[PDB]
């Protein structure tokens, strides 16, 4: 995203493309239900085993 | 029932099956009715054969 420093217009794509990266760590984050109370995102409460 | 610290939410069936078990402790505890005066539970006085 230099861009050729100001050479590449359709960074614009690149935003779309960093936009869906954001996207991913959220999903990544979610979707890790070991117990329906998932592992890291949100808030976990430092569990002791 | 560590539970994986707070993974096994169904604790709850655990508790079922602690209360299940419980109440074996008042059966075992009643039903040892030798001489209809029985042996353990709620008051025995101490007998001298």
């Amino acid at each position: 995203s230099a861009n050729g420093s100001n050479s590449d217009a359709d960074r614009a794509a690149l935003q779309k493309e960093v936009a869906a990266q954001q996207a991913e760590l959220t999903r990544i984050s979610d979707t890790t239900t070991f117990g329906g109370r998932k592992l890291l995102d949100g808030s976990f409460g430092t569990t002791s085993f």
